[PDB]
């Protein structure tokens, strides 16, 4: 009954999300501090970045490209 519908939803429904991407990030932020947890989460977000770097540099220096 709705052939066209979902058809024409299809190529809208692309773009009719492009809110939805920074308010699901910023959805589950503001939820789940919305509780009275007392717990540290920033600690172990500052080392994950130690970790990202170490790999960046062994790999973007070891892979080289010209002519191949």
């Amino acid at each position: 009954s709705g052939i066209v519908q979902q058809q024409n939803n299809l190529l809208r429904a692309i773009e009719a999300q492009q809110h939805l991407l920074q308010l699901t990030v910023w959805g589950i932020k503001q939820l789940q501090a919305r509780s009275g947890g007392r717990g540290g989460w920033m600690e172990w977000d500052r080392e994950i970045n130690n970790y990202t770097s170490l790999i960046h540099s062994l790999i973007e220096e070891s892979q080289n490209q010209q002519e191949k």
